């Protein structure tokens, strides 16, 4: 660039203010062009005259507020984040070139969001949904990001068919009605006339459509990825996220009840669980298969709407990942970070997938919708840990300033720099090299997609009787919610082709006439851990009791705080009820549910507080309490108990029990006089990991 | 903030990569996720196959490329900027509490951007047209912008008018017909029935519509502004920037010749400038004026179409500027620079100026269309050098990361943080408080803005006979492309309003009937410093010198290069031309213009080279130069001559000075033999600062 | 603007489609540039293959998609509207000059939106909040907007 | 074809106007708009002045009556790839051999032109690469001229 | 013109930049007469024919 006068360049690079997290601690308020400011009132001709066009500071705030918003994300605008970090098991080199998993112990940060997908920025958690589970690794060798949900499959076999799924599933465009739901025609008629979807709809009418908490749910990568070794050998894999919290699930009545009562409660049970120190931790788990398995397992790993079963081929545990701090502004770092499958690195590859393809180009191009612009890399959530050098410039909202002037390759004026990287050397990316393709160019589907019947079947199998019920109920739910005759007979006829059982118990429930067996893709098969019923907690911290107490009777007060030491012990959040706060108390009836609680004890001597509806109702007007809705207690007890919930009782709040009809001899009922708390709080402890007493759920056929 | 756990909030601060200016020296290409990368071959399906859907590293290129440019400035488009410095001359704090100005040698950080108007972003820097002057403080208050132009006035008087007289001087709506020109029907019309323009048409027919360079041109602040000091008490200002290497300018056709020669010719200037250690310095002025002034003067200080006469109110000096480094990314720092009249420091303040009123709203919203979004004061140029602090938060493109979760006042969790600044704590902004306003809401002129034309004839009496023929000329040959009749004899009928001498020797160029005496706003008055012929330059640092010599004899090339220490010493650069680059050879005649050259010697012994156009056309197709257009030196020097530059001739050089009809008794000429080339160089030298030898230019009355 | 030939312009008005209600009843599905097209597969180097770039009916697809939406309003997300239309009870020209209430019966199309106010835009319909009352009246002199709450 | 040059134009102008627009609604503009009107389930986007009636925008549906209707080789006019077309091989990013000589057709359009028009390229060079300001990039310049012809 | 610059679309902002203005300070306008349009041409010898 030197061997003249003309094309030498002197750089000078200017002192500017570099600062990333700000830090308001003894500042004056400033306008954004650094003039000090107060901003509390308008620049006015006289004190009650008209304000001024003169009044910068005025407009300067208000066009600041005025433009804070931008695009919520197409799908996934509910969710939330958090950073942690990834600990490999092993050196993986032998399947894969990725450095993030290159040696035992190695650490990389992580970033993830979770999400639902189908309601807009400000809906309910408690939706029934799909659920997005996204992470960054930020690696040596570029941000690395697995862009999962928490099932298996997924509803459709090609990315074209995206914004029909969605607009499907989305509020209808009239009217913008219902929101975060798929119990509308749409939906439903979507899910009959694509019947790819039948296997995700399965999933997302169990207990997987409505998790207990994003700690209480696993990732799913969905898709066939590869892993490529140095020597261009490579595998096919599918990750699994094995939360090591297990998995949990609410009923469907609960859902709607904590959508009401709390529509933060999956966030805040993050940010909580975060800041109380109980750090949510979750087994990264791949399949790694031979490139030669393509079809052998009766279905094609090209897939997305096919799960390989764990009893086919098992999962390799890869490392361990934990989440162990909350984010510091919201907007800034959780609302602009932008996943993408796209985002790969060395080691790592794509298939064939035709989902997978079109997700590549959908995720790059988005990023612009929600930026404004170019530059959202530059973003510091979404910036790699190292320093980007490439010759890509300028852009709106460009904050970095470039050095190299000669920005294209080749060139012989930059000395080399930067250099190209490959498989060869810079540790440079590279399409696994026995990857073939050979056909007609042809917008055709593969014939091995065929079957859409018969895993959603296996699906069906996997799950105990009582899950079995709350698939058919919540079938029979979004069904009635759908006003087209034709439209639940046609799903009922695609639920026939899945199990005879399912499709008359659903017809039955909708009123419609029972179909006959169609018995050409069923099967006895089962999987195992794609139920969330059944089957206890491997953690219960950070989890929440409820103690219900009475500041009527001061002693209870004191019974539920000697109790506390042992919950917090077993990192379980033991909170005290009473009717105010007062010398002791957590919180009140009037802000208490039973959604708000895992376990619900009933102290001794409050026994009184828990009037049935019936009772309250004789005695109203005067000297009924004013401090909570009548009957809520009671409300609360009949509540957890009908959930499915870990109930204990000391002393006569046995009386509360009874009153409820709730028998002392029920599973995951626990009672003991007063000089027993501590055996009391133990068997709480032990009905929390069971989690739910499934025996209290109605079952059919 | 912490008065219980729930509000109590942990912040842990991720260690994210900061990078500002990027440095590529030793690194591999990486993507903007930080992958390494090659980016010379697409991924295809064999290798005369189609491109991959699933391409990341093609798509990320090319997307970043897709969307490199942003809209450019509706005015000021094309441009120019450097950074630099401004020392004050004082303590100035006895009228006015602005912090740069606060202290005898106090240094602030300086940027300017120079631009014209009307042409857009590729447009020819020699365009006739006003010029931007725009300079930004970085001051420990705040960025302070100066946002000015070379002329005194502006055209109109209420801001409302601004798209007005903008949509008039741009290119025609239908065909975007013409450029960076106001030589057409709209602007004239304009000019005419908005007969406040007559000042700033005059400026701009003059010598001050095409300056040398950004270094030989003044700026003004043009509105009145406030000085406040600390107690409340006020000036009305107005502000200049005397360029300490005078003012300077060329002639329309040469302006013609450069436009098409080098349309960079003031980025150039400027650059090349900086680059060699000539760093253009300009003093800051200001008429420093009483409250009591506003309608002293027979007009009003609110008015932006009249000046103050430096004889009436003479200019306080109160600093220097110097502009010592050129910009390291253009786009990143110049392109994306967002300059306003708004940005405003304690100490200034505004006037009830109805034009200077309107901007302060339009710049601030403008930077919205140009930056994608509201964090455009996030830009690196456009930050102030001490950190921000207030309650502004999210839009697209944030970059930032705030810690303050309390982010409203009056709060009760924050601790006070921002504080609120004002007049008597934090040094806030503070308007004047004596400012006054009493009357109807009203969408009324004032009567004291109706003399639309006095100014123009003091302005006209402030210009050299020549510089008079200039005027005209330009009139003439602007209203001869003006297509409408009429319009033209309504420009002749305002220029009879201003002087009718100017008037009538218009309506002869335009072929009109010429106008009679029309004595209402007539005067003698004068002023100084309004025109740019007959005053010489201050400083000839980074002038050029057009060396004209030959191959065919080599010691010509010699004799340039014995002047060359000469001319270095006094910062002027020796350009040696000839047929092809050679020993010692700078440029050449094929690349060579008069333009190119602010004096010109031609060598000894090199007559031939000087044939006219004429001898050149007898002997054509063999035997011709091939190496530059037929009379080409012939024509550098007559243009050169034409123009009014200083040429001189070296022995038999005064032959190719006779061949051009230029008589070594002109003044400006400078004749000897080889034996005196030193007193030759000293000759040009001391042309070089009368720069223009005015006694060439054809006057008429 | 015609004292001369150079001022003077020929305007040619093209015939421009100028829908706005947009029917499907009867069509073939287009790209948004006029071209008929299926949207339902993939354009694939084999059955089993990657996608290829040049599937333009892919692309047009999903960057409409992936460019669905806008930001929310800062405040007053949650919402929801109707027309209708307003009469005046008189000649109110005593007390303002207003045309849309210049005469007894005088009709005024109308357009209105009612909100929340904190909530995002898929937000509880029910949440305790302000809630927006906010009315166009479409008037013979201009959109006249009453922008209340309750 | 696949041209790679051809291939990805493709991606690129339609990603372009997006920025020019500040949206996706760019084919809405007047003179960007087909003659005849458009049905397709895309939707909504940034300046949006049509406004749909089919409320069913997703394909397959029961409930639009087919409309939309699918456009393909036998039914309706629709676009269609040819059908010949193959492709066969590794995915690879290289470069095809058949692509090599760089020099052979500026040779033939050098001899393309008059002796006055070789003048002018011969002018146009030497002009453009005396702007240049690097000797060796002047130097690398006539090496690679004299793969093309030597005069 | 007949035929184009460059083989391959991933070069084309490649053949821009080096065709566009210098970065540093957005000189020369609308011309090719400078070191990164002659380098690139000379570097990358398909555009010989353009
Ligand atoms: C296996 C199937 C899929 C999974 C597991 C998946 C996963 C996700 C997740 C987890 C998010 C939220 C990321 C975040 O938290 O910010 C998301 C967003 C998104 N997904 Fe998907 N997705 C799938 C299929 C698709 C398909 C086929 C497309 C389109 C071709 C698509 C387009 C999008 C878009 C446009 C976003 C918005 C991203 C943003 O604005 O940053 N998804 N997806
Ligand atoms: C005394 C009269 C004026 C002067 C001295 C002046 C000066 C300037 C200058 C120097 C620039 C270029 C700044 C740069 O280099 O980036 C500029 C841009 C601009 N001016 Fe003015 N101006 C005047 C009148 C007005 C008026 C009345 C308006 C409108 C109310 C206006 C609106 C603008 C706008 C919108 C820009 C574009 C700024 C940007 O995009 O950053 N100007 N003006
Ligand atoms: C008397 C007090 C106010 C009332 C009655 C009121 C009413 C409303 C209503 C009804 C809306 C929703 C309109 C819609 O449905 O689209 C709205 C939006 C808005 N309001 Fe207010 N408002 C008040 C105070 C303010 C103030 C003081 C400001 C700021 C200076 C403000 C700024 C806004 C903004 C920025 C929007 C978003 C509008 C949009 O994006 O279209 N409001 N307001
Ligand atoms: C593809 C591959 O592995 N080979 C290349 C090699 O040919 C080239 O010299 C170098 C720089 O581009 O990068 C490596
Ligand atoms: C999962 C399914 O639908 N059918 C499978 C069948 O393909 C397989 O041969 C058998 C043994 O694993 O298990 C069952
Ligand atoms: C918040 C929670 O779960 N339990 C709290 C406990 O931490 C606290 O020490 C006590 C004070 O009485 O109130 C209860
Ligand atoms: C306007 C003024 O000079 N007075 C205020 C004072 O009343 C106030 O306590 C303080 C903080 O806002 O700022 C100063
Ligand atoms: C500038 C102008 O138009 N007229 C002025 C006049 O107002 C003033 O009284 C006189 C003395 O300075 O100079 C002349
Ligand atoms: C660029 C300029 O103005 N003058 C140059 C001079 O600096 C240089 O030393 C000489 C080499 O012969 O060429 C001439
Ligand atoms: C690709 C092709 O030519 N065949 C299809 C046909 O199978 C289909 O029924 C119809 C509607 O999609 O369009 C035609
Ligand atoms: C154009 C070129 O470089 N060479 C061609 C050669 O390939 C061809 O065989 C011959 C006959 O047309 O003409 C010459
Ligand atoms: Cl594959
Ligand atoms: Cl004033
Ligand atoms: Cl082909």
């Amino acid at each position: 660039e030197q061997d003249n006068a003309g094309d030498t360049i002197e750089v000078t690079e200017q002192p500017i203010d570099n600062t990333l997290y700000v830090n308001d601690t003894g500042s004056y308020m400033t306008t954004d062009f650094g003039t000090p400011i107060s901003d509390q009132t308008s620049l006015k001709a006289g004190p009650r005259g008209p304000t001024l066009l003169e009044d910068f500071i005025f407009r300067q705030k208000l066009q600041r507020f005025d433009h804070e918003r931008v695009p919520e994300r197409v799908v996934h605008a509910r969710g939330a984040g958090a950073y942690g970090t990834f600990k490999s098991y092993a050196d993986w080199s032998n399947v894969t070139a990725a450095d993030f998993l290159s040696a035992n112990d190695k650490e990389t940060p992580m970033f993830c969001r979770f999400s639902t997908v189908v309601g807009f920025r400000g809906s309910v958690d408690t939706a029934r949904d799909v659920h997005g589970h996204a992470c960054r690794f930020y690696t040596d060798e570029g941000n690395y990001d697995i862009v999962g949900i928490n099932f298996a499959p997924f509803f459709i076999q090609d990315a074209i068919q995206f914004p029909d799924l969605v607009h499907a599933i989305k509020p209808m465009p009239n009217n913008e009605i219902p929101q975060a739901a798929t119990a509308h025609t749409s939906a439903w008629d979507f899910f009959s006339q694509q019947s790819t979807a039948l296997h995700s709809a399965l999933w997302l009418m169990s207990g997987n459509g409505i998790p207990r908490s994003f700690r209480h749910m696993n990732g799913y990568g969905v898709h066939s990825f590869r892993f490529v070794a140095a020597n261009g050998t490579s595998k096919v894999v599918r990750y699994r996220w094995k939360s090591q919290q297990g998995v949990a699930s609410l009923v469907w009545d609960e859902a709607q009840a904590a959508a009401g009562k709390n529509s933060d409660y999956h966030r805040q049970d993050l940010y909580n669980a975060i800041a109380n120190g109980h750090y949510p931790k979750y087994e990264l788990q791949a399949q790694i298969m031979d490139e030669a398995d393509m079809l052998r397992f009766g279905f094609d790993l090209l897939d997305p709407t096919k799960l390989v079963p764990e009893e086919v081929v098992p999962y390799t545990p890869l490392g361990m990942m934990e989440l162990n701090a909350n984010p510091t502004n919201y907007f800034a770092e959780v609302e602009q970070a932008g996943f993408q499958p796209g985002h790969v690195v060395p080691g790592i590859d794509f298939t064939d997938d035709p989902l997978l393809q079109g997700r590549l180009f959908s995720y790059l191009d988005t990023q612009l919708t929600r930026h404004g612009g170019p530059n959202f890399e530059q973003i510091p959530v979404n910036r790699p840990r190292k320093p980007v050098h490439n010759n890509n410039r300028d852009g709106f909202g460009q904050q970095q300033i470039p050095t190299n002037n000669w920005a294209y390759t080749p060139n012989s004026m930059s000395n080399g720099y930067p250099m190209q990287a490959n498989q060869t050397q810079g540790h440079g990316f590279f399409t696994a090299p026995y990857r073939y393709a050979s056909g007609h160019l042809v917008r055709q589907t593969s014939p091995t997609f065929n079957d859409h019947w018969s895993q959603p079947a296996m699906f069906w199998n996997s799950l105990i009787p009582a899950e079995q019920q709350m698939v058919v109920n919540a079938i029979v739910f979004e069904n009635s919610k759908v006003n087209s005759p034709h439209v639940r007979k046609n799903v009922v006829n695609q639920l026939n082709m899945v199990n005879n059982n399912l499709a008359v118990r659903v017809a039955r429930g909708l009123g419609l006439d029972e179909p006959s067996p169609n018995p050409t893709y069923y099967t006895s098969n089962k999987t195992s851990n794609v139920g969330t019923f059944g089957k206890p907690l491997l953690s219960i911290e950070g989890l929440q009791v409820g103690f219900l107490a009475s500041n009527s009777h001061p002693e209870s007060i004191k019974q539920g705080q000697a109790m506390a030491a042992q919950f917090s012990a077993a990192g379980v959040d033991l909170n005290i009820v009473t009717e105010a706060y007062a010398d002791g108390v957590n919180t009140t009836y009037a802000l208490s549910d039973a959604i708000d609680f895992d376990a619900l004890i009933i102290a001794d001597g409050v026994q009184s507080l828990f009037a049935s509806p019936a009772l309250a109702n004789q005695m109203n007007s005067t000297a009924t309490s004013t401090l909570y809705p009548p009957a809520r207690p009671f409300q609360i007890l009949v509540d957890s108990f009908r959930y499915g919930k870990p109930v204990a009782a000391v002393g006569s709040g046995s009386v509360a029990l009874k009153n409820a009809g709730i028998d002392s001899s029920r599973s995951g009922v626990y009672t003991g006089s007063s000089e027993t708390t501590e055996k009391i709080a133990k068997e709480v402890l032990e009905g929390l990991y069971t989690f739910r007493f499934v025996d209290r759920f109605a079952l059919d056929e």
